[PDB]
């Protein structure tokens, strides 16, 4: 149940809500019309990861389904946060590389598919058919980080060293950090409970402070963001 | 509870039709690739509020939430319409002022946020908790207005005269609109009870119609949205 | 109820997703950036329509709305596809084409407009109103076949003789297809119950995955997506 997890979600509340703060004052006097841009993607991650974290924390983004053969906590919240958190890490990485639309309406879609699809699966009161679900999302992802690692750094070739080199850093970061999702899923409180709900939202806590304000530190800190 | 407030629902909804009939009876003959977009923004905002209005007149868009302590009326159809109403407005003044792609997302990521918290506002049980999140929507308001008044202005003034009036107007005229939204959520249905659900729906009424075909009106009345 | 139409649900699951592989393992050679794009909306549609489908399959996407004086089963899953898959097949004309972006944002608002007035008409608990809210859809609906065929047409003929037919093809073929649709809904378990919901199922089936797959094969198969 929802409760002893509090503290996780009250942390990682105020890393994301400070995590915007940061971002924000400090692309303030920012006028090259690409970094401004660089910012309002990446600023909004952590913003939205805040309102999402903050229900959480309230309470609200917490939901009771049953499966397996009990009531089970599932923090529905995540989703509406990572459905438009991960499309605009996408996006900073394919700006960046400058990546061609056909490929990033691509990776929207598949984007937009993995969450929706591990929505469902969280949802799905057929034990069983959670896991079916959690295979096409994960599949879904492979796909995405394809295309990061092999596509995009062959389009990352042809930038400036300085770009080249942090979309790498960026590039090892997201490959590393996204897979660790699944696998959390997998082990925590809607998939196999080998873990309990209390130290699964201290990993989703990591994992998602580092891919939203951790990521946003790496790339804003760079010149790589400027034209 | 919703009932004697049908009145206005009713009115709402024979506007809002009207003025999409109106603008999109207008725009026919409209050849001008930069207006022809001007009208489709501008007529989809009426379009979209008069299925939701309708929806609260056939009290579909009205449930019941439990608070403080007792059963009350909300209508979410109103965030199922300003979430996509209120980003095309402010697509409106862009195109006009022609602003960067970085502030649009940046300024469409803000409003998101501000109805999406003030769609959970709504709905939170905790008669608490729903001011927190009346705050956090009240400030990203906030944010677009700041932006909306100081930032596009400057960008209204390398505009043809004709232009940059027209944006004066409809500057003016979005910052008070808009500002009202807030101070009668918090003393409507929805916050503390000051004022009776019958009159927050006049309000709201009046405050959207305006904001809506008003709006329209001045803007796709003036020469402002011609090359 | 949902149980006797699970055959035609999960033949459809199974077209949709092979739809999806061969759409797949098709264009991975493809280095035309107009291509690559064709690819990637045409691709998406079957990859949506798969989950969808899947979700009724497991009866995931099936919900029962009272209506009438009765307890009635209603497949919401479609909306949840047609919302993305209908613009997705859009944007293919406007490509090809080669639309306005104001024409490309009505026919967008239009379609949002479509499905998201006909998923209320699908769960309106009014039996009478339902009828309201098909009707709203079914207007919008001709809006954009309206446009399709005889705007968007006019923008074929400025096309090289390739795209001006392969449009001409698809052209038909929604403009058939689509209007199908309203009338299938009418008759079966959503509107008066003249079709069993099997067949209904079994109706809608043929529908999409013509609409779905058999307009990606007609045009990912021409040369018409190219430069
Ligand atoms: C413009 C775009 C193009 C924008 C589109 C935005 C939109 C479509 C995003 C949707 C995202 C999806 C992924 C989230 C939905 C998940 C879905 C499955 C979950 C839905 O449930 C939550 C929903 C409704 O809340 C509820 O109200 C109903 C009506 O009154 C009730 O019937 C429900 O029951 C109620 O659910 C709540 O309460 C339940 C409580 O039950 C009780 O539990 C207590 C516990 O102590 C006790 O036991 C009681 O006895 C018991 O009854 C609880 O269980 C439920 O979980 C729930 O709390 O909420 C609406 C959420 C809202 C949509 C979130 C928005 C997210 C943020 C703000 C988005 C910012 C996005 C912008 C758009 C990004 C910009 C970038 C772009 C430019 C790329
Ligand atoms: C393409 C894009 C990128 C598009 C994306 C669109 C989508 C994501 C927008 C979502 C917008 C959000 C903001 C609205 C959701 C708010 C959410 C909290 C509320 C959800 O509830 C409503 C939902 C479901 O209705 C219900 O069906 C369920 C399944 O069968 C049931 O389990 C629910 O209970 C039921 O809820 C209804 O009935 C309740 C009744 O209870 C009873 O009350 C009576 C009263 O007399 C009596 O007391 C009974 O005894 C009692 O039981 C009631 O209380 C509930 O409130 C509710 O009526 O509805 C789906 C809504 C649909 C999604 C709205 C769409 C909006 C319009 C058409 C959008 C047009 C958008 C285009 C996309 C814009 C284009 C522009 C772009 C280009 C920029
Ligand atoms: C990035 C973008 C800009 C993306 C935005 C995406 C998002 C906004 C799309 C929304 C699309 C809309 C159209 C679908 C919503 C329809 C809505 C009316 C229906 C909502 O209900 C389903 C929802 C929740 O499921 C439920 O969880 C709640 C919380 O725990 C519960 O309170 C609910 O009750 C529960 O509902 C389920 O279970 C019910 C079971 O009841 C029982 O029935 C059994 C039967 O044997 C028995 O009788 C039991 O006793 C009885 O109790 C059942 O009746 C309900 O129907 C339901 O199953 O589900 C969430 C769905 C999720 C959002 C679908 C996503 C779709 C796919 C994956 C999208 C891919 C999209 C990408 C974005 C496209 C990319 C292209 C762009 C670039 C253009
Ligand atoms: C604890 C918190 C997390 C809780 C808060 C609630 C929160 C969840 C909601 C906040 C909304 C949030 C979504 C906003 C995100 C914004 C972010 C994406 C912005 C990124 O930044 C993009 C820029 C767009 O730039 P421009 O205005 O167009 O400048 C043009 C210039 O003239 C050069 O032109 P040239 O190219 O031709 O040379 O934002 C515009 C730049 C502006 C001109 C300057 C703005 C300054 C700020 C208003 C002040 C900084 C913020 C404050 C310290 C406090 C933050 C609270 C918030 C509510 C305002
Ligand atoms: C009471 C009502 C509110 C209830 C109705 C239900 C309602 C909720 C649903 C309606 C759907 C609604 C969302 C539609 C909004 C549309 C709006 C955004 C359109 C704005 O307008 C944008 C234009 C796009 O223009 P184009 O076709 O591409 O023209 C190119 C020309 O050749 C010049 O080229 P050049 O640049 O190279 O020189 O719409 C295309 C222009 C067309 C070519 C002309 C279209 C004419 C109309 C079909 C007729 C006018 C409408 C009718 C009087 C009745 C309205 C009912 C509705 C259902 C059709
Ligand atoms: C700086 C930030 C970082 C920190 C701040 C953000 C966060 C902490 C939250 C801020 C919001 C908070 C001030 C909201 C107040 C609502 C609260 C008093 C409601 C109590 O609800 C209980 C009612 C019972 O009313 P009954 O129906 O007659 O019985 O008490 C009776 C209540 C009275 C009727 C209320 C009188 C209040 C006003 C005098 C009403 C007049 C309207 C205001 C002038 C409009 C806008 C003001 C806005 C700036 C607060
Ligand atoms: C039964 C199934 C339906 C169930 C599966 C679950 C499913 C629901 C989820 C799948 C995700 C799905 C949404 C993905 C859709 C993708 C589709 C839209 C892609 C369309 O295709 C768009 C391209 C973008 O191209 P590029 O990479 O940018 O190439 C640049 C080149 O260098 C030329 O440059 P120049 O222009 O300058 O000359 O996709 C990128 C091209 C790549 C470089 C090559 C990719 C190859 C594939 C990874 C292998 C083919 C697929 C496999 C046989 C199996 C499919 C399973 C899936 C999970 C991967
Ligand atoms: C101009 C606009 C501004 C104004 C118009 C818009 C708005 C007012 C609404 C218009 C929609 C309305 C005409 C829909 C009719 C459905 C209604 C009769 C359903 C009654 O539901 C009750 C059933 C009981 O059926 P049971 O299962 O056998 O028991 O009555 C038995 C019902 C019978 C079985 C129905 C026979 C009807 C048709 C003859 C069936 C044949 C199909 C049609 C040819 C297909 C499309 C026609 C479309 C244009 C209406
Ligand atoms: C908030 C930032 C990031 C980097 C979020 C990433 C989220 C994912 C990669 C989620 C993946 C999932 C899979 C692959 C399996 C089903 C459940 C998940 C949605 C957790
Ligand atoms: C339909 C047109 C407009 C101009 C709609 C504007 C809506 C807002 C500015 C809503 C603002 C809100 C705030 C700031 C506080 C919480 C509740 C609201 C969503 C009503
Ligand atoms: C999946 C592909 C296509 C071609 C889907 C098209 C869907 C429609 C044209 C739906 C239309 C409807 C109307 C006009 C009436 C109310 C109900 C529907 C949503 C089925």
């Amino acid at each position: 149940t929802g409760r002893p997890e509090w503290i996780w979600l009250a942390l990682g509340t105020a890393l994301m809500g400070l995590g915007t703060l940061y971002f924000l004052v400090k692309g303030m006097g920012v006028s090259d019309p690409d970094a401004k841009k660089f910012y309002a993607i990446t600023t909004l991650v952590p913003a939205i990861a805040f309102t999402m974290y903050l229900s959480m924390l309230l309470g609200y983004g917490l939901t009771m389904v049953p499966f397996g053969g009990e009531q089970n906590p599932i923090y529905w919240a995540r989703y509406a946060d990572w459905l438009f958190t991960t499309p605009l890490l996408l996006l900073d990485l394919a700006l960046l590389v400058d990546a061609d639309q056909g490929t990033i309406l691509a990776l929207v879609g598949a984007d937009g598919i993995m969450i929706g699809t591990g929505l469902v699966g969280a949802l799905t009161k057929v034990y069983s058919y959670r896991f079916v679900w959690w295979a096409i999302s994960t599949a879904a992802m492979l796909y995405i980080l394809y295309v990061l690692f092999f596509g995009f750094t062959s389009k990352a070739e042809s930038m400036r060293p300085e770009v080249a080199s942090t979309f790498k850093v960026l590039r090892n970061v997201t490959v590393v950090l996204w897979s660790a999702y699944p696998v959390v899923w997998l082990i925590g409180s809607e998939g196999a409970g080998i873990v309990p709900l209390n130290i699964e939202t201290l990993l989703f806590m990591v994992l998602d402070v580092s891919a939203k304000v951790g990521f946003g530190l790496i790339l804003l800190r760079s010149r790589a963001i400027f034209g």
